[PDB]
RNA sequence: GCUAAACCUAGCCCCAAACCCACUCCACCUUACUACCAGACAACCUUAGCCAAACCAUUUACCCAAAUAAAGUAUAGGCGAUA
RNA sequence: ACCCCUAUACCUUCUGCAUAAUGAAUUAACUAGAAAUAACUUUGCAAGGAGAGCCAAAGCUAAGACCCCCGAAACCAGACGAGCUACCUAAGAACAGCUAAAAGAGCACACCCGUCUAUGUAGCAAAAUAGUGGGAAGAUUUAUAGGUAGAGGCGACAAACCUACCGAGCCUGGUGAUAGCUGGUUGUCCAAGAUAGAAUCUUAGUUCAACUUUAAAUUUGCCCACAGAACCCUCUAAAUCCCCUUGUAAAUUUAACUGUUAGUCCAAAGAGGAACAGCUCUUUGGACACUAGGAAAAAACCUUGUAGAGAGAGUAAAAAAUUUAACACCCAUAGUAGGCCUAAAAGCAGCCACCAAUUAAGAAAGCGUUCAAGCUCAACACCCACUACCUAAAAAAUCCCAAACAUAUAACUGAACUCCUCACACCCAAUUGGACCAAUCUAUCACCCUAUAGAAGAACUAAUGUUAGUAUAAGUAACAUGAAAACAUUCU
RNA sequence: GCCUGUUUACCAAAAACAUCACCUCUAGCAUCACCAGUAUUAGAGGCACCGCCUGCCCAGUGACACAUGUUUAACGGCCGCGGUACCCUAACCGUGCAAAGGUAGCAUAAUCACUUGUUCCUUAAAUAGGGACCUGUAUGAAUGGCUCCACGAGGGUUCAGCUGUCUCUUACUUUUAACCAGUGAAAUUGACCUGCCCGUGAAGAGGCGGGCAUAACACAGCAAGACGAGAAGACCCUAUGGAGCU
RNA sequence: ACCUCGGAGCAGAACCCAACCUCCGAGCAGUACAUGCUAAGACUUCACCAGUCAAAGCGAACCUCAAUUGAUCCAAUAACUUGACCAACGGAACAAGUUACCCUAGGGAUAACAGCGCAAUCCUAUUCUAGAGUCCAUAUCAACAAUAGGGUUUACGACCUCGAUGUUGGAUCAGGACAUCCCGAUGGUGCAGCCGCUAUUAAAGGUUCGUUUGUUCAACGAUUAAAGUCCUACGUGAUCUGAGUUCAGACCGGAGUAAUCCAGGUCGGUUUCUAUCUACUUUCAAAUUCCUCCCUGUACGAAAGGACAAGAGAAAUAAGGCCUACUUCACAAAGCGCCUUCCCCCGUAAAUGAUAUCAUCUCAACUUAGUAUUAUACCCACACCCACCCAAGAACAGGGUU
């Protein structure tokens, strides 16, 4: 039982055309957005800056959710969403809420809209562990665009030039893919078992 | 000592000289070796290519009037291999 | 006879083969250097030679001597093929039984085909057998005859079939096609004999250079001493060129040719790579592809070269030495719980200061304390071994690897090197030069097998070479005949 | 893949080829084919019954018209950047190019890779199988697109049934096999009087170096080695060597 | 990527010298028109072709630069002269792509698998003490660095092999190394106990069954004392499979006008050998491991929790045998059935005592744990042999025939 890795290429000729810097810095952006979603979203406490996710298409076209209206802070059992007295906005809101991914419990009348949730010591930590995986799920459907997009690039830039070349080029993308696939799955997994601890 | 080994002579080759052959009886172009019946149609045509030019694309002696010489000369030829 | 000491079969291709790189079971027979211009030698004649033609400022004529074999896929021309198979034409034949819904329907025989498995693989068979399968009244199968043929035929397109091997059939002929590629290339002995590169549809080849070989003319050839061979920045080496003497004996030029020109290792100066490789590329030198001795067997490392017999001798190179870590005994009272800073920080959290009491102890060098307290060390008192040659070792896979020996005087052993008696041409690849030579025929001799000359189908340990004989595998794989009997018959 | 059927005789029977159905193009015609036929016909083709459909384009090529044209069920093609509100998308806007900018449908597929895409059912365990989503940045409509009746020696998954496939093999018969009697091959063979360990060597030794072992000889098995035998590698490279095809 | 020419370094002081070695440049330009004609002697890019300097002489006034370039034939012209990025630049007058339908002659001169050389990469062991570990380098880890060892992996070289070294996994059989996963025995611990961490010694024995992918790798389920690493031509295909991976058919996406192609996916796709030589074909035998009860609910803690050691009993695997029960079966052979199975192993822990009058376990002389063995069980009768039988057996051999 032993593992294997490789190696890795630095050089100005890769450079002239493709640089390799701006597929690590996309990476690492992908690795502070989903570090973004997961520290700032739902934790153990529900939270009112959690609200900050997608809605439904309103007016073609999908918005958000605090930029409509207003949160505000009353007691740690109930968050009221106070807008401003609009009809469709108040359903399309609570349709978006729904379908979430950590059951809100919403209950409308009118325009005063609470969201009273208590704290469950296993649905809620198993739902919370589903949304970290849908997340790491899109944060891995992320990477695999970037990589298309790079793979398109290279494909562009490659008709005057070696063939070794290119396939050491493609031989890192796919080691830095991989690694960033690592990275993504050891996240998960802390979070899963911060979740579940 | 068994298997074995050995033989000369049938004939043949290259020339000279000289021009050379073919029904005993019957059968033999239809399914040849078949004795015996009505659409008769009828042949005349530049060789090509391998190969050499170190590839290959024009080109490359072979052609049927005795010898020797002129002479491998005049000539021809991607004026080149070569003729 | 064996036992003892020595010894890595041959050819070919290679830098290098015992290589586990190719060829070969053996025997007999057969099977591979054909020729010109120009040069050399020997005659003849001679400013002329020649038996017309042609050459000629010593030439002309004659003779001798000299340039291999087998092997492709392919191309073209003309014949021969549809008795197998692809399709078509003429006139025929076959399809039990059941359910039949009516049917390019269902189960299922005969028949056609061949999905899967197993046996077989020089087998029964150059495509089978046994089981299991699809179709089986149709676009079915099949008996006979005919037709479409290769720059084509035919094709429910598999680039499928066209007489067992069709990306284009087979036979004959051009054809002894060609091949820079592979293989082979047959008597004895002797001598000389290892190459800077350039060009190239060219790096698997060839030509000219270079080396080598033969035959000639001539005189200088090599080693070398004073002198000498710009510079500039920082260094600037081992060295190199020219070169009188001197030791030497070779060098230059002319004529005619082949062959080498796909090389390795070591020492040194370098470049590339990893200051890796039995790695790649230059330069200087050596060795090998040539004998022998040594380092275990070993190409390139050391000694050594010119050839034989000897049951003589002196020698060259030639045997690896190291074994390692001890350490001190004792005594610690005090200004003072130095000041600053710190809740506390006392010798030892952080700084400034580092004075000073007793014969001796630093305003503290290591710990240790939350702060203190306790342990030492630096210092007397006390005797005082040395109080230190610094450090500098490791494990892989079948089974360790000659046996051993610390103590009778430095010498001995050890080659194809050298000497000794004798005689001496008698140990390199390709290539070149030379002296001989068996069988056969012819001219003349010879007359129990030879001689002088001319000639050529003139020599086989080797080409998965051809034919024939016999071995090894091997007396092996494999192959047979149902039983009794009166040999009338009977039984399974 | 609509079905029956057809094919690589001798390693591929299929999803491949054909097939009824649909469509495009060509042709106004007499004696040897087509045809002793005449535009509801004959030939050259594509696709593949049926059911719903078959979206846009003649810029280029080809074809036909020679009136700059007509033709895509002809060859073929069906976009790019930026601003876009707390999140992937965005209705929307600005802008360039074009012939038109992928319409309906279906969808991780037999569909480059990322790919074990995400999710539910199935198993104790599911990179296998089935149902849902679409960044399919290389899907898509006679290069035909999508459902469906029947069928398939076509390719995958599976409930129940019990079968030595297996846990784990055993017994019996025949053939085979060993001996006896008869006949009697084939590949292979440099010569062999043909051992083991370590090391060396053209780098993997029965033949070399150092050790060990060692009377001769039949017969039956096994296959670790002889870099084992058949086929001058079929993979890679060269040849101013061939051939098929476009 | 390059193909021709020039300058510098490699190539340091006559000449020369390569590299898919390191840097610059060139395919011109500018001024006179004697940039006229002839003619000794020389240099020469290692050949040749080309290229370079030039005394004197007839005439006439009183050349810069480094490369800056192109042979023959042929064509234009009355002539003198002129004509190519013939740049593949010593230059064919004019010719592309594909072949997995392929063929031939060759090459280990040259690749893919193997072996071999190296160790860039990888793994491991020691040295210094930064830094973690509350303090505390060394219980444990280890930054920058240093010294060595191994040849599992990825690469490099092309040294044997292309007149054929069969290639990945799997099945059977395994041999070996220990750098030890478990069973054995010890040192330390940030070791109160059970679990643990690290180090030394120890290779006699063992190291599971299943789902998915063809997998070796990998994910998961149930276990176990453990489900170890590596080598053996990435062990073993003349013992077996061909699941993919190395053809000819075909489909999808894409590239290409097309033939055709993809380190893209998918369905299908012939595994031939009668053993000549070496080696071998019972080594007759001295097995391991888990679990249950007692101790004990004790030692240990504050409680939870919780042991060693001694003893007893049951098992599982492996080896060797057997047919009385059961079962396949039946005057036999077998398992699913039954019986038996016995010695250690050395790293340290301790007394006395010098070198060094203390102390000190001793590569000081010496004493203990400390050596199981100089182990015992099998088997060991030299010839009656036609023939018959046999629990003996291929033939042979062996036993009985009273
Ligand atoms: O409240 P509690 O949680 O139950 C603590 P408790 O019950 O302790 P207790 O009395 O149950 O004791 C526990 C064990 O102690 C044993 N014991 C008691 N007396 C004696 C023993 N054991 C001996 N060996 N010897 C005695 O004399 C009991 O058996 C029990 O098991 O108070
Ligand atoms: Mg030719
Ligand atoms: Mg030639
Ligand atoms: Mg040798
Ligand atoms: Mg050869
Ligand atoms: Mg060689
Ligand atoms: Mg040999
Ligand atoms: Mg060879
Ligand atoms: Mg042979
Ligand atoms: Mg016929
Ligand atoms: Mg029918
Ligand atoms: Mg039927
Ligand atoms: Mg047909
Ligand atoms: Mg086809
Ligand atoms: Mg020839
Ligand atoms: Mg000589
Ligand atoms: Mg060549
Ligand atoms: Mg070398
Ligand atoms: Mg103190
Ligand atoms: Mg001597
Ligand atoms: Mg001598
Ligand atoms: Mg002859
Ligand atoms: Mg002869
Ligand atoms: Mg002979
Ligand atoms: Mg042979
Ligand atoms: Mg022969
Ligand atoms: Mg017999
Ligand atoms: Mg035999
Ligand atoms: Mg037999
Ligand atoms: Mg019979
Ligand atoms: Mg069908
Ligand atoms: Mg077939
Ligand atoms: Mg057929
Ligand atoms: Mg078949
Ligand atoms: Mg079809
Ligand atoms: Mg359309
Ligand atoms: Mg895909
Ligand atoms: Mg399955
Ligand atoms: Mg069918
Ligand atoms: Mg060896
Ligand atoms: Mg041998
Ligand atoms: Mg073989
Ligand atoms: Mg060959
Ligand atoms: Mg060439
Ligand atoms: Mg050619
Ligand atoms: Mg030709
Ligand atoms: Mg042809
Ligand atoms: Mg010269
Ligand atoms: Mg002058
Ligand atoms: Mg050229
Ligand atoms: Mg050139
Ligand atoms: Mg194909
Ligand atoms: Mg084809
Ligand atoms: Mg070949
Ligand atoms: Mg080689
Ligand atoms: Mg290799
Ligand atoms: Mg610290
Ligand atoms: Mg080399
Ligand atoms: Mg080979
Ligand atoms: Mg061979
Ligand atoms: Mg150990
Ligand atoms: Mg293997
Ligand atoms: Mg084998
Ligand atoms: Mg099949
Ligand atoms: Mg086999
Ligand atoms: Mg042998
Ligand atoms: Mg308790």
């Amino acid at each position: 039982g032993q593992s294997q890795t490789r190696v890795n290429i630095n050089a100005a000729l890769v450079e002239d055309i493709i640089n390799l810097e701006e597929v690590n810095e996309e990476m690492k952006s992908v690795i502070e957005a989903l570090k973004d979603n997961f520290n700032k979203t739902l934790n153990i406490r529900t939270s009112p800056g959690s609200l900050d996710k997608i809605a439904v298409v309103t007016a073609d076209g999908k918005l958000a959710l605090n930029q409509i209206s207003q949160i505000s802070m009353k007691s740690p059992q109930l968050i009221l969403v106070n807008m401003a007295s609009f009809p469709e906005c108040t359903a399309a809101a609570i349709k978006a809420i729904r379908e979430s991914g950590m059951n809100l419990n919403p209950e409308v009348e009118g325009t005063l809209i609470r969201v009273p949730i208590p704290q469950v010591t296993r649905e809620h930590r198993e739902m919370l562990v589903k949304l970290a995986k849908q997340n790491t799920n899109k944060a891995k459907d992320s990477l695999r665009k970037v990589r298309t997009n790079s793979m398109n690039k290279l494909k562009k830039s490659k008709d005057t030039v070696s063939e070794d070349t290119i396939r050491l080029i493609e031989k890192q993308i796919s080691q830095m893919a991989d690694d960033t696939v690592a990275e993504l799955d050891r996240h998960l997994a802390v979070k899963t078992k911060e979740l579940l601890g």
